[PDB]
DNA sequence: TGTCGCTACAATCGCTAAGTTCACGCAGTATCC
């Protein structure tokens, strides 16, 4: 009678359908020796409200205090009389729990007694400042469905289910292949221990011309890869794709070429031709209803790719759109709107992998398109179509199968980059984690997780959580850097988990902290025993431990070491990110003294710490919230790892969790101002034998808002200055570079794309306001402008500055490469870069170093020593 | 419709207020009527 399934996906509209939730899953089906993707309903999920009693009763409109004692049964009776009677509420249970509350409400004790009261999701919902002569306070008023379900059946991410006598549904009411029906939370249970099932993972590019006359996204092809046994507890498959299938349709106008369908049916490949965007959007329909994918990824999936095809979904009107999703639904979501909740909504049931967030969530990079993330994760070089040539396509059967091979290709590159990164078992171990679902990890954010865990936590403790929400203080102590350059030993000390640490050790919690309603609350007693967030972020600095040091097995695969480095650092910063949300103003456990308690012991913690070093006769030059530098003063590396360990142990000799470890030795440092500073990093081989890696931290060369030249020019400036070359010949080196650099840029030699600087958006074109025009922002209008994909918030902009005549400033120059490779009036100016790109940047990299200033860099770069 | 925290640095733009130059008065000498 019971029914065992993976859930993977939750969907609940509070408004169309009330107390009822629809798990979508994959389970086994015997016959077919596989897999099929299942819909279960839960419905009757009845909302719970807890109220607060008063101690004596109070008059309502006198605002009185009449004294007679007010018991569990008086809170009954008064709900059943006044309350019951007002707001329409026909059947309700009632029971007396005994329950904690250690959160933002004054006047609410730390544990009390509670007269829990249940009724359907039909009646209506009391308001939150519900009161009465008996009670003073009602809780949980807005949990939604979701998260009531989540909560009672402690169900923590994705995970096998079973359920316990399950009915079947009168007429179908999804998309997959089994559904079942649960007439109570109650009946659903949660099985542990248990291997993920394989899953069907559809990864898709397409390709779409825009109508300047109604300036709609027309779609011409879909290139589509998918494998169905894609795992998600082991290492991606290779090749990473089972089969695929191409869609390639013609514009309203434009014809086929003339053989078109000769050399397709030749190609021998699955590609089905549509004659118009209807029947190319009903035959992509189709397919996935028959794979029938759970985890459909892409790249701007959610703002561009899902909207687009939405948008000529209801344009051309094809018949089942909720076919996009796995519920059978008649009515389509309103589009636009913030975030791509509007496309989740229509994609319900299937897990949504945008690869341009996790991207951006995992790895750093310059910029963020998909052929800068080919280039950088894949080291492949990706040939890109300019959209009049995709206009074109349409004169050759050659050109044509071009453009849909050039689509197939970036599907490929789609997946491989998703394999690479390892994002869909990294989102199901952060989901497992968090306690929420998957679909909203993969969508980014910190917040959520952070929010579910502390939920999941405090619920499974008897506490009544707070009701849905609908520089503010100090932080940490950087200390003043002795700037200049050291050729000695350099010995870095970096606390781990510092603030996890500091949460652990000092037992940091909303149950520890007595807080008050811009000062420091007092440090908890020790004598109360540890509280829930310290045993959560312990839990979370543990399981980082623990892949840290799974990491250090020696002979271990490069990729593997990366997807492990990966891992941590998603872990490190899950953590804290738990720190962080503490101080958040819209979180749900906004507790801005916490977070100022964590900050205060911290700096209290760097500071001790510099204490007791520079009082051990050592000296300290720079630091970071957590860190120390060390000038050792010694060349011997032997005596810098003694003297490390010496001071380290003596360090933690202080604290009881808190740990302080050798960060890295550098061989030579210039230390510039606060967070800016470059060494030669020593690693040690054996046998006394070192490696140096060179190790930049936030100078201009490590940012994208640079020209390469002067990246180029400031790398080798660096490499010279690190270098053991005498002085003098380290001075005449970076004359002659600087000559030869400064000729190359007279001379045109250098290549085009070193000109190039990144700068990105925080809002859309349109919402910058007419601030002048900064840089990026004008040339991200006249993109959008030009024939392409529109350029939305938070993308990266590649500009050159270039002479037009114009006699304005800089600033108001900024053109694309393209713009300067096809006007004839725009040129490089060169006077600009040699001045504003290049002599800044060596001119601040050269500082602390006798023999070169800001006038001879000047002269060597060509230019005139007067100005500076 | 959501949206981790804070600290630091750097370039740009607007404002604006001190600093500067250029021009108006007085005194003297001189030339030229
Ligand atoms: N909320 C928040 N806090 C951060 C972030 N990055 C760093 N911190 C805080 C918490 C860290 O413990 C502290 C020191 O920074 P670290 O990079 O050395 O990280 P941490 O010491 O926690 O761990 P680790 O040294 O990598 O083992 O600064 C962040 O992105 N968000
Ligand atoms: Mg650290």
């Amino acid at each position: 009678q019971v029914f065992r399934f993976y859930w993977l996906d939750a969907y609940e509209d509070q408004y169309s359908q009330p107390g009822v939730v629809y798990l979508f899953g994959k389970v086994w089906i015997e016959s077919a020796d596989a897999y099929v993707s299942c819909c279960v309903s839960v419905k009757n999920i009845e909302r719970t409200v807890y109220l607060l009693p008063r101690e004596n009763r109070v008059q309502l409109s006198t605002g009185k205090d009449t004294g007679a004692p007010v018991s569990m049964m008086h809170v009954y009776q008064e709900f059943n009389e006044a309350v019951a009677e007002k707001y329409k509420i026909m059947k309700f249970k009632s029971k007396k729990v005994d329950k904690d509350y250690a959160f933002e409400i004054p006047d609410v004790p730390a544990s009390s007694e509670y007269l829990e009261v249940r009724y359907s999701a039909d009646s209506p919902q009391l308001p939150q400042d519900l009161k009465g002569e008996t009670f003073s306070h009602v809780f949980g008023t807005n949990t939604s469905s979701l998260e009531l379900f989540l909560l009672s059946r402690k169900i923590k991410g994705p995970s096998w289910l079973e359920i316990k006598s399950p009915q079947l549904s009168s007429q179908p009411m999804s998309w997959c292949k089994v559904e079942a029906v649960v007439t109570r939370p109650d009946q659903v249970s949660v099985v542990k221990d248990l291997a993920p099932p394989p899953v069907v993972v559809l990864s898709l590019s397409m390709k779409t011309v825009q109508n300047a006359k109604t300036h709609q996204n027309e779609i011409v092809a879909i290139a589509a890869l998918v494998h169905h046994t894609f795992p998600l507890d082991k290492a991606p498959p290779q090749p990473p794709f089972q089969t695929h299938f191409c869609v390639l349709s013609k514009l309203n106008d434009c014809i086929f070429p003339y053989d078109y369908n000769e050399a397709v049916k030749q190609k021998n490949a699955n590609i089905e031709i549509a004659l118009t965007e209807r029947t190319l959007l009903g035959f992509f329909l189709a397919k996935i209803h028959k794979i029938d994918p759970d985890v459909i990824v892409g790249h701007d999936i959610y703002g561009f790719d899902l909207e687009v095809l939405l948008q000529r979904i209801n344009s051309c009107k094809v018949p089942f759109w909720s076919k996009i999703g796995r519920l059978r639904r008649s009515v389509m979501p309103k589009l636009g709107g913030r975030s791509g909740f509007a496309e989740r909504n229509a994609a319900c049931g299937r897990i949504i992998c945008d690869i341009e967030i996790s991207a951006k969530e995992l790895i750093r990079c310059k910029s963020y398109h998909l052929s800068e993330l080919v280039h950088q994760i894949l080291k492949a070089e990706r040939v890109v179509i300019p959209p009049e040539n995709i206009r074109n396509a349409y004169n050759d059967s050659v050109h044509l199968l071009y453009m849909l091979e050039n689509t197939w290709i970036d599907a490929k590159f789609i997946l491989q980059i998703m394999c690479e990164l390892n994002v869909l078992p990294l989102a199901l171990q952060i989901t497992n984690i968090a306690g929420n679902v998957m679909s909203r990890t993969l969508m980014g954010g910190r917040s959520e997780r952070n929010e579910y865990l502390l939920l999941h936590a405090f619920t499974e403790n008897n506490f009544i959580v707070p009701d849905k929400p609908v520089a503010a203080y100090a932080g940490g102590l950087v200390l003043e850097p002795k700037v200049g350059f050291y050729d000695k030993f350099i010995l870095l000390l970096d606390f781990n988990s510092l603030y996890p640490s500091i949460i652990q050790e000092y037992n940091i919690c909303f149950t520890t902290v007595h807080r008050e309603a811009d000062e420091i609350p007092e440090l908890p007693h020790s004598d109360l025993e540890m509280g829930i967030l310290p045993r959560e972020i312990r839990k979370l600095v543990e399981r980082r431990r623990h892949v840290k040091q799974l990491m250090k097995q020696p002979d271990l695969n490069p990729d593997l070491y990366l997807q492990y480095d990966i891992r941590q650092k998603a872990l490190k910063l899950t953590a804290n990110s738990m720190y962080g949300c503490l101080g958040f103003s819209y979180s749900r456990f906004y507790a801005k003294p916490l977070a100022a308690l964590v900050t205060h012991q911290g700096r209290e913690i760097l500071l001790h710490t510099k204490e007791m070093v520079q009082k051990m006769n050592l000296e300290v030059i720079y630091g970071d919230t957590d860190s120390i530098m060390i000038n050792t003063n010694c060349n011997n590396l032997e005596e810098v790892f003694k003297l490390g360990n010496r001071v380290k142990s003596e360090i933690n000799k202080s604290y009881k969790l808190l740990e302080i470890d050798i960060d890295g030795i550098f061989k030579s440092l210039l230390l510039l101002k606060k967070k800016k500073y470059a060494a030669l990093t020593v690693e040690p081989t054996g046998d006394g034998k070192y490696v140096t890696k060179q190790e930049l931290k936030g100078l201009d060369i490590v940012r994208r808002d640079w020209c390469e030249l002067a990246k180029q020019a400031g790398n080798y400036v660096i490499s010279q200055i690190l270098s053991d070359q005498p002085r003098d010949s380290i001075v005449e080196n970076i004359q002659k570079k600087l000559t030869e650099i400064g000729e190359n840029v007279t001379n045109g030699t250098v290549p085009i794309t070193q000109y190039e600087i990144n700068k990105a958006l925080t809002k859309d074109p349109q919402d910058y306001p007419d601030k002048k025009s900064l840089p990026h922002v004008h040339v991200a209008l006249w993109i959008n402008s030009q024939g392409g994909r529109k350029v939305k918030a938070g993308d990266t902009i590649s500009y050159v500055i270039c002479q037009d005549g114009s006699n304005l400033s800089a600033s108001q120059r900024a053109y694309a490469q393209e713009q300067l490779q096809k006007q004839e009036n725009l040129s490089i100016d060169t006077q600009y870069y040699l001045s504003q790109q290049v002599h800044p940047v060596v001119a601040r990299i050269c500082e602390p170093i006798d023999g070169i200033d800001s006038a001879l860099i000047a002269m060597w770069l060509g230019l005139d020593p007067s100005q500076f």
